[PDB]
Parts: C-alpha cells; structure tokens; sequence
C-alpha cells in the first residue's frame, strides 16, 4: 500500500501525477485518527487538495513535495471548512500557496476565524495546473453543508472527500455539520456525474473505486432510518 | 479621460476602478473602440478584457505600471472575441493569470486561441489581495459565453459587449451570438444588478442600470424588423 514519508504521514502513488496521503494526528479521546488528501504534480509545480489537521503536518507533507517531488505547491484546494480540510491553509498562505474553494466554505471560514481560501466558486470550477484540469464541483450538502468534490479527468481519479465513507466504514460519524437529507441525493449526482472512476478517495480512511459511493449511500439511508422510526 | 496613446484614453469611475477605450480597426468597418476595466487593490491590477493585440494590451499595461503604480496580476475576458483576449498572449508571457467562463476557454482551445487558465460555470469571485472581483454567467448573448463582472464594493458592473451603450440603434455584431437567448439574459441581469452606479458596455459610453433595458429594447426591435 503506502510509503511512510513522516512518522505519522503516509503516501501512496495512484498515477505517474497522482498521490493520495493519509494523515494521522490525535484528536481528543479518539486516539490518532488519519485523515486523507491528495498531492497532484504537473510540470513540477503541485495542487495540494486537504490539509492534514495543523501546519505542522502540512509543512512536513509540503517539505516532502520539495524535497521529494522537486515540485513548488502552488495551488490548494479544501473539501470543506473542518479542520482535516483546512488545519495547515494558515501555514500555506504564510507561504504564499494560492487558494480556490465552495464560496460556502470561505464564507463558513470567515464567519468562524478560520484562515480563508481565496477565490470562491458556486458550481464548478476547473483550475489548471499548469494546463492540468482539476475539476472542482459543488453537487450539494452531504456530510459538511459545503463539501465538493475534485474530480481528475485526464486521471479518472475522485478525491469524493468526507461525504463519502471508506468500505470498512459502518456509521454516518460527525454529522453536526451535516445535510443528512440532502446527502442520499448528492451521492446520486456523484455516482452520475463520474462513471469512468477509477479510483475514488473518501475523507478517511482506505480508497477504493465507485462502490464507496453506494456503500456511503446505504449508510446514511440506514442512519435516516434508524433516528426516524419507532 | 486621460489619453494613454493616440488610439487608448482611460475614465477613472472609483479610487480603484478605472474604464478604457482602445481604437482598433476592424477589416471592412474602420476604426472600432472597445472597452475594457482596470481595477485596484494594494497596488495589484486584474485586467477585464484586453485590447485586440499584444501592442495596444501591453501600452496598456506598461501605464497601469508606470502611472498607477500596480501590477497586473489578474485577468478577466469577458467572452472569447478579440475585443476581450486579443492580447491574451502577452499577459501570458507577463505572467498574468487569468480566469474565464469555462464555455469561454472550450472556445479559445477549439479556435487555437489563447487560452486563460481557470474556468467557471455559475459564478466565481476573484480575489485582488482582499477585493473581490464578482463573475457570472448568466446566458448567451452577444456571444454565446459571455459574462458580466460585478464589483460589489463599487457598485460597478461590466457588463461587457452583451448591452450597448445609449446612442446605440443596432445589435451589431451576431456572428457568434445567440438572439433568441440574449433578451431572457438581460432580464437575469436586469434583476441581479438593480444597484448599479455605474454599468460599463462592450463599446461605447458607460452609462447607468438604463443601458440594461436599452439594449433589451434593441434585441427586440431586431427581433421584430426580421420577422414582418
Ligand atoms: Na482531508
Ligand atoms: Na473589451
Ligand atoms: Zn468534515
Ligand atoms: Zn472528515
Ligand atoms: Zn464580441
Ligand atoms: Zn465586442
């Protein structure tokens, strides 16, 4: 599976421009819970897309892609405001990366004092690396009211993000933040929109392909059911 | 007004926004201005469409650096004519990014044009070191992927070659534009930007809201003297 890139960081390549980092840091009384993100490299130049839960993690991850990857980060991109998304964007704007996200989650960002991304957007928004397309789409509230999803078209690679949950996954988890109606139907635009799918990566946890999507699915249907009746 | 050139002369609107007009020829029809922004924030520029070359765009941008002291750091066209991206690729070469309609880039590619760099759909809000720069798609138009972009803390929209300024009687031109769609487009404006101090056209003077229903009347009386 992955390479062991920090003590607590971990990377696995999915293509020849892609990895996918798991991150692990301890959150009161759960122990070191990992949280996932993707590196995108083009012409040396990287998209970093979630940061792990504080700068530190982040600056390691990043000093990785120098030292490794000889690639400068340039762009960031969060799945929504939690702290898994954007824990280290403050350490990233130290350093100049610029920034790209929901106009729902700059406006969450704001509103809370978290460091907020830059250029907001409402529907789509393909930003190019370097003449590579990251396809970010806002398809509606799931887990987090404002998360979206970056689809890699030249890579058929989903980074689907926290709405979606890993194939070992049996609970719905935090949902303080969550549209739990609305979920069921943004899984059904996800499952729509990208059926070339290779590879699909959830918020946490182990990545798989398109079958996350209806195991989320039946998850959140099942966590409808179960606070619905009797 | 202050002349930049013989055939470029720019209207300050705000402390941070400023209004040009670059005369060009258009093969058949003589000279033509078009319209463009310059808006600044922290001594940062973005650019909302360029001249129709590289020589006009960087006279234009050598002056923003040498007078107003700011970078260009940011561009915006507002569809994919020469009119808006003409000068495309000396901003490139500069290092100027740029953000677009993603129709507007689809349409650059397929042309072998210049292509800008990000693409939007619905809507996008740039941001100039803190100054929001409001984009959106509203429908086609005078050209298919054209935009308008808001600049909400001036009040201030360039609403781009979709509306014409008041002297204007014809459409002009509809190569590339979609008729039936366009007047159904103004009204989305006309409802979007009811607090418009001021609204800058494609061509010709800027104006206020009016140029909105204006050129609605325009599209269709063009409508009408097609159709006896
Ligand atoms: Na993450
Ligand atoms: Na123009
Ligand atoms: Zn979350
Ligand atoms: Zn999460
Ligand atoms: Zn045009
Ligand atoms: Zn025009």
């Amino acid at each position: 599976k992955s390479v062991k890139i920090s003590d607590d960081i971990s990377i696995t390549q999915l293509s020849d421009k892609v990895y996918t980092y798991v991150s692990l840091a301890e959150i009161e009384g759960w122990g070191m819970v990992p949280s996932n993100g993707m590196i995108v490299i083009n012409n040396h130049q990287a998209a970093l897309l979630d940061t792990p839960i504080n700068d530190a993690q982040t600056e390691m991850l990043v000093n990785w892609v120098t030292d490794s990857l000889h690639a400068k980060v340039t762009t960031f991109i969060p799945n929504h405001w939690h702290g898994d998304c954007i824990g280290g964007l403050g350490y990233l704007q130290r350093k100049g990366v610029q920034s790209y996200a929901n106009q729902m989650t700059i406006d969450l960002a704001k509103e809370k004092g978290l460091p907020v991304p830059e250029h907001g957007f409402t529907d789509s928004l393909t930003v190019s690396l370097d003449g590579m397309p990251l396809q970010c789409y806002y398809l509606g509230g799931g887990h987090a009211t404002d998360n979206i999803v970056v689809w890699l078209p030249t890579e058929n690679i989903l980074f689907g993000g926290c709405m979606l949950k890993d194939n070992q996954a049996t609970s719905i988890g935090n949902i303080s933040d969550a549209d739990v109606t609305a979920w069921p139907k943004t899984l059904d635009k996800v499952k729509a929109k990208f059926p070339s799918a290779r590879y699909v990566v959830p918020g946490h946890g182990d990545y798989g392909g398109t079958e996350l999507i209806e195991h989320t699915k039946q998850i959140v249907n099942q966590y409808i059911e179960s606070t619905s009746k009797p």
